[PDB]
């Protein structure tokens, strides 16, 4: 028998697993149970503990994926089915994973926490493309990530309601973070020095548990990767989120919130999910029903608020996004558009695609948008057209949120680090024309590419080594730079007046300036002000 | 007694005067009274024609300067005196200058009729720079230019009364149109052949009696300069108008507010007329070149709507127009109440005055339009940037006066009809006593297309010359045939038509011809197409 894939949590006892690499074994425990399973009377409630066992909880494999729309719009396509749940979908899906390294560390080891994306409507940490194994072997961290609730599961929120508060799939994470702060040590994790990481969704939870004081004593250091707690489609209000709730509740044959939370919680998962989707008029994958909801109790005041008035000396952050943060959202609702051509689109549906990446704004701050990312001497010309749409989407969800959280953050005390993603993996299956689509940083992040059954070149193999160092030594002191290494380009940190991030590839680092600093004056600094007066 | 300087119009008969120019002699008539003066009781009314006359007038010299502010801003400084009257002010000041060539044309001659700028404040034809005779002399045309009243004299209006009904100055410029359909015959011009081109004000003239139709038979072709009618200055509306009259009445005491319409101008016109000069300009709270008091009423009398709204209702087949800008439209602006800015310094502006510029140059605007203006002219990834933001300031008033007006004006009458040609003109003259960080200044270009470096006791470059003599020829081509393309030589760069898609335009400085695209058509997509918008909501 093999001790060290025994561990006692305070819950009790686990069997786990040992995986291999092309560099050598590692422990991995999957599908550890963090909370009780939030079914029946325990659907829209925040997380239980779990309460303690006996005998020997085997955790050798993943566990159930938390119900979620499955996406089917190029059935097949290795591009979408990479995202796709791969285990089967149950509400008995709050478990976590731990890799660590073989044999276990006997001195305490940074750890690292992976939180997934999928735009509060999806997700899983048994996606392949989030396996821990090469970081912990490489690198020789802990790694951990958890499943939360995410749509109505995680998020249909009745304010001010004990039956649906809202915002349990944030409170999912917290619970997952608690059970690190006690349970990690039993691994050879060090408690003292956790990092959180995410990416989109996942990011934009990093965010929100650096501005809600119970989460901000669970870790040291965060990584948000294409994703900002201020981005648009990340927070709703609890006007707004009371009555998506309530139609949510209409659709599914629901008629007082106790009466109305009881119903939904008669109702199987799978047609929540059905309807979800439904809830809005001009429903997207930028404007879901169920998201973080701002009700003074996790979120006190807005992210953009809290940013604002926040004191962040103490705080090291990594930021960054990829090249083309919007290619891969066009085909999800922008006419015109497929992966199977070169979605070289007209203007007329380029005016209609902006009023899809950017829903629910005035026609007048509509007109600003074509105003801006129009070429007035070229106003038709369709490949300009296309790029430009896709700068309109990816700048207003994604790139600009995360430069003003950037500027923010340094300027009241973080030292932030920030990137931009620049290469186009040598094995991506959507087409030329999307460049390096959302999402696709993270294979390198997580070194997938050491995998050997998989594609990817020597340099890209040098390449995602490079990426889970900065990472790591990130995580292990708050500098991504190699901690001494003279002739090797530094990364600077970014500041609100000099604006300077780096460029990852497979050349050495290059420093640039300014993260469309012009377009994001656009969304930052006067698009708001029109939305008032 | 010579009979090359004898003419009879319908109104009787002149006398004029032979000139020596450079390259040839030239017959000219100075000062031919077109009108009745119009003083007194004929303060503020329209211009009634002048009465014949009884024996001969002589027209030898230039008449008077109609009454206006006199600009002290730079004392003694060429680059400010030589736009000041250089005439004795009167309110007798309605006449018209005649260059012709000599001997007088035997076959009918196209005429160039000039209207000055001065923004509806100031100005004159006597101007040593609107100098006819050498454009007369090198391209064989009748040039023609006439006074016009200006600031309160012309432009005063109490809308809806008779005594002071607006827009007398614009109908002076008619009457002179009318003039020269009845007599330019008789100094062998061709009436069916006559191009107006003007500058600044000038050119909004030029533009609003392509606008109005009593104005528009009385001419073929246009050229405006560094100016339109649908500027932000180039008009106002009936109330706002009459509220600037009746200020200016106050500021006088009269009566000893509003009232009566009759007893008030009554009133008025027993001022002397310096009396009210003097306090013409303080009639605005922030008062500024690019916000004078008196200018051209949209009333549906001379004009039926708007400048911009008459523009896009055009149809504007069988019309030729010519327009342009200089280089940095808007340096010359910023010595006039822009903070930090001065001739004598490089006017290295801070943040905070380039905040402040901004309200001053694009004034009465909402604190929204003044935001979405700083952040289009801001670069923030140098914010801070003092020659930048010099830079930035001088566009932000050039665009807003200048540039995107004449670009809005090209494009819409390209698109309805019309064929237009447009230029930017981009030499710096050796001249030129304006600092050097003022680029190539507004108001620049007119000593060229007059030919004024002809005149050897100026101190001009033989490249100049040379220059000069280009664009009068293109101007002059522009006037016989409507093109400003070289007849039958194709060796020459081409002109192409400016046109609402290509938006296509040439550069003029010394190097020959270069063909561009687009004036400046990022910054003006705002102010055509967004900013309006927005200050509806
Ligand atoms: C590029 O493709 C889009 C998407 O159309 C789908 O994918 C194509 C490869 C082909 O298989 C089509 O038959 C598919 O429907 C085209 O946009 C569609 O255009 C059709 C035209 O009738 C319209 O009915 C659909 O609603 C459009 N779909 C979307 C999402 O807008 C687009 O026209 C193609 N570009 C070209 C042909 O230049
Ligand atoms: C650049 O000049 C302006 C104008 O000031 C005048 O002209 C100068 C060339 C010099 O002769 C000054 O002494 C003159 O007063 C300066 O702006 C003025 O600054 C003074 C005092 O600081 C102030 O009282 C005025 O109100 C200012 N006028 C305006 C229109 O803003 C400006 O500071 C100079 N920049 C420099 C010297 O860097
Ligand atoms: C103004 O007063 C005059 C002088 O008596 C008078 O004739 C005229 O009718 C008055 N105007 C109006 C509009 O009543």
């Amino acid at each position: 028998e093999d001790a060290e894939l025994l561990v006692t949590v305070r819950g009790g006892r686990l069997r786990g697993i040992r995986l291999k690499t092309p560099g050598g074994p590692v422990s991995a425990f999957l599908g550890i149970p963090f909370a009780e399973p939030p079914m029946g009377p325990r659907r829209f409630l925040p997380p239980e503990p779990k309460q303690p066992w006996s005998g020997v909880v085997d955790a050798t494999t993943f566990q159930s994926v938390c119900y979620q729309y499955v996406d089917t719009l190029y059935p097949g396509f290795e591009g979408t089915e990479m995202w796709n749940p791969n285990r089967e979908l149950s509400e008995d899906c709050l478990y976590l994973n731990v890799w660590t390294p073989y044999p276990r560390p006997t001195s305490p080891t940074p750890v690292l926490v992976w939180i997934y994306g999928g735009g509060f409507y999806s997700g899983a940490s048994s996606l392949d493309v989030y396996d821990g194994r090469f970081l912990v072997q490489a690198e020789r961290t802990v790694l951990v990530s958890m499943n939360y609730r995410v749509g109505a599961f995680g998020f249909l929120a009745l304010p001010g309601s004990r039956e649906a508060p809202g915002n349990v799939g944030l409170l999912d994470q917290r619970l997952a973070l608690q059970w690190v702060q006690e349970n990690v040590a039993a691994f050879g994790g060090d408690p003292t020095s956790v990092t959180l990481f995410g990416e989109s969704a996942g990011a934009a939870s990093v965010g929100m548990h650096l501005l809600s004081p119970p989460s901000r004593g669970l870790f040291h250091r965060a990584v948000l990767q294409s994703g900002a707690p201020n981005g648009p489609w990340a927070t709703v209000g609890m006007g707004e989120a009371r009555r998506r709730a309530t139609q949510l509740a209409h659709l599914v044959g629901c008629p007082n919130d106790t009466e109305l939370v009881a119903c939904l919680r008669t109702r199987p998962a799978q047609v929540l999910v059905n309807h979800e989707w439904h809830v809005l008029p001009q429903e997207s994958v930028f404007r879901f029903s169920f998201v973080p909801v701002v009700d003074g109790d996790f979120l006190s005041d807005t992210p953009e608020a809290l940013i604002n008035a926040g004191d962040f000396h103490g705080l090291q952050v990594l930021v960054g996004v990829v090249k083309d943060e919007g290619s891969y959202f066009l085909v999800y609702g922008a006419p015109g558009f497929s992966k199977d051509n070169e979605s070289l689109i007209s203007r007329a549906e380029f005016l209609a695609g902006v009023r899809v990446g950017v829903p629910q704004v005035s026609d007048l701050a509509a007109e600003a948008v074509v105003l801006h990312y129009t070429d007035w001497l070229h106003p038709e010309d369709p490949a300009r057209l296309r790029e430009a749409l896709s700068d309109v989407v990816g700048d207003h969800n994604v790139v600009c949120p995360v430069a003003q959280l950037a500027g923010r953050l340094a300027a009241q005390g973080a030292r932030v680090y920030a990137y931009v993603f620049e290469h186009r993996a040598s094995t991506l299956s959507w087409p030329l024309w999307m460049g390096v689509p959302h999402g696709y940083e993270i294979e390198f992040i997580f070194g997938i590419p050491l995998d050997p059954s998989r594609n990817y070149t020597a340099e890209e193999k040098i390449f995602a080594q490079r990426l889970m160092r900065y990472w790591a030594n990130f995580a292990r002191t708050g500098d991504p730079n190699e901690p001494r290494d003279p002739k090797a380009p530094q990364w600077p940190p970014y500041t609100a007046g000099a604006q300077q991030y780096v460029s990852l590839d497979l050349r050495p680092l290059e420093v640039r300036r300014g993260l469309r600093a012009q377009a994001c004056a656009f969304w930052n600094r006067f698009l708001p002000k029109l939305l008032s007066a």
